[PDB]
């Protein structure tokens, strides 16, 4: 399917304005500095209708499994317990995280041989680029 373009192993190669985006999300100082340093590997896989996104770094190891359009519980190292929904909108994986009446969007798009990640929170944008690993 269309998810196959996202499937594979990805390595973080560039990050821009991630600290200012995490500040705007409400991420604490210690967690921002820890997350800001990490150069994660990201494994995106598909099994039936279930999408798995595994991240691996010196900071942590995370795993989320989900069905497109089906809301799920996601864990974060901040004062936020989030309800997330991931949908596929015209080739773009749109990840909406909602907590305490607020929301942030993480968009992933395929550009050349890269996975371009756009994170938006109340006008503050961070761009992160991954390459195939
Ligand atoms: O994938 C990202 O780069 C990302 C962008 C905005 C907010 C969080 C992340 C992020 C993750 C988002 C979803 C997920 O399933 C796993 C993530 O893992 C990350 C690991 C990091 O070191 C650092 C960042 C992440
Ligand atoms: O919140 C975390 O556990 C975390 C810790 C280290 C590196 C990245 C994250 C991180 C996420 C990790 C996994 C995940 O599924 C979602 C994450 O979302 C984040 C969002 C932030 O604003 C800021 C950070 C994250």
């Amino acid at each position: 399917s269309m998810c196959d373009a996202f499937v594979g192993t990805w390595k973080l190669v560039s990050s821009e304005n991630f600290d200012d985006y995490m500040k705007e999300v409400g991420v604490g100082f210690a967690t921002r500095k820890v997350a800001g340093m990490a150069k994660p590997n990201m494994i995106i896989s598909v099994n039936g209708d279930v999408i798995t996104i595994k991240s691996e770094s010196t900071f942590k190891n995370t795993e989320i499994s989900f069905i497109l359009g089906q809301e799920f519980d996601e864990v974060t190292a901040d004062d936020r317990k989030v309800k997330s929904t991931i949908t596929l909108d015209g080739g773009v994986l749109v990840h909406v995280q909602k907590w305490d009446g607020k929301s942030t969007t993480i968009k992933r798009k395929r550009e050349d041989d890269k996975l371009v990640v756009e994170c938006v929170m109340k006008g503050v944008t961070s761009t992160r680029v991954y390459e195939r690993a």
